């Protein structure tokens, strides 16, 4: 059950990045991905061990075989690299199946989750591979629509855990996205553009994905704060747009979604409410039912789909679009807490004082 972030170590370790890294695992993270071009690093890599060693977190280095031996590093003498901080490493070019199960007995092995052939997975059962140690990655994808979808991800990950492997998938980030195209690295194209908060949590869901790293170099704080929530709490932590409702205050703060969760709406299990606003309720709106509606007067639904005007409704507000792929991460019950629109960031560090 592991959360992990990217580092780009085509640059040099800033504070920020540093500063970064060591939130990251305050906030439940502990491992890091890096993919590394060299044709000095060797430096670079001897600081990011320091972090994660010292932070207590996995390293998993995605780099070609000629990069490696013009790093100094050979992939038949791992002691070095393990000394620096390095868990684990992803060969493309030039390492042999044989060589990959000798090496998984003394380090995580990374294989490419949508290359990896029945044969080549038989091979590394011939040579005796510690199959707990290998772990099968999805790439990312810089360019837009060009991300892997659902069906395929569902069937791929099904077949490579029935073949024994770990799978390990990306979202995008959406505090610094890496260039060219800065339009975010997520594995699956349905991603695109959306919270990583999100996204990951829904991933780590699923009972075949095993793993979820930020693929962009930093998530915003906004997006960190509902991680960091999350994680401390158990709580999803949402935002709602302005509102002069009476009802407001109401509204606001922590709800449990009933056990017996309904289709349509997420339902707060816990004087009079008067008739106020009773407009359509499109997805995402939080409502509060009226004296019209006796006994269910002062109901709190927030809408999972679009539902049609009600008189006997009022509506006070509505989740932020930015928050609304988090709604159908609310099961049955599952904790949620709304907050006005802009303030995730404080309401997080409230938290810690
Ligand atoms: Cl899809
Ligand atoms: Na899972």
């Amino acid at each position: 059950a592991m959360y992990g972030i990217s580092v780009f170590l085509g640059e040099e370790i800033t504070n920020d990045t540093i500063i970064y890294i060591k939130k990251m695992k305050a906030l439940g993270f502990d491992g890091i991905f890096t993919s590394l071009h060299i044709p000095l690093y060797r430096q670079r890599l001897t600081d990011l061990g320091a972090i994660a060693k010292a932070e207590k977190m996995k390293i998993m280095v995605d780099i070609s075989g000629e990069a490696l031996k013009r790093a100094g590093f050979s992939f038949d003498e791992l002691e070095p690299l393990i000394e620096l901080g390095v868990t684990g490493l992803r060969m493309d070019y030039g390492i042999t199946i044989e060589q990959m199960a000798h090496a998984s007995h003394k380090i995580d092995i990374g294989l490419n989750a949508s290359t990896i052939t029945l044969e080549e997975v038989a091979e590394l059962k011939a040579h005796q591979a510690d199959f707990s140690r290998l772990e099968a990655w999805h790439n990312y994808y810089p360019r837009p629509e060009t991300g892997i979808g659902t069906t395929f991800f569902n069937e791929k990950n099904r077949w490579l855990k029935e073949l024994g492997l770990q799978v390990f998938t990306f979202v995008p980030g959406d505090g610094q996205t890496r260039g060219p195209i800065f339009a975010g690295l997520p594995t699956l194209e349905k991603h695109r553009g959306q919270n990583p908060f999100a996204a990951a949590v829904g991933l780590m869901a699923d009972p075949y994905v095993d793993a979820v790293y930020i693929g962009d170099p930093t998530i915003s704080e906004r997006t960190m704060a509902q991680f960091g929530y999350y994680h401390q709490t158990n709580q999803f932590l949402l935002e709602v747009a302005p509102s002069e409702s009476r009802y407001l205050k109401r509204i606001l703060g922590t709800h449990t979604n009933r056990l017996d969760a309904a289709r349509d709406v997420l339902r707060s299990e816990l004087a009079t409410i008067e008739s106020e606003q009773t407009e359509a309720r499109p997805v995402g709106t939080v409502t509060i039912d009226n004296e019209k509606y006796g006994r269910y007067m002062g109901e709190i639904q927030v809408t999972l789909v679009d539902l049609p005007k009600d008189e006997k409704v009022n509506t006070i507000t509505r989740i932020i679009d930015k928050d609304q792929t988090i709604l159908p991460l609310i099961k049955a019950g599952n904790q949620f807490t709304l907050v006005t629109e802009g303030t995730i960031e404080n309401e997080f560090r409230k938290l810690n004082n």
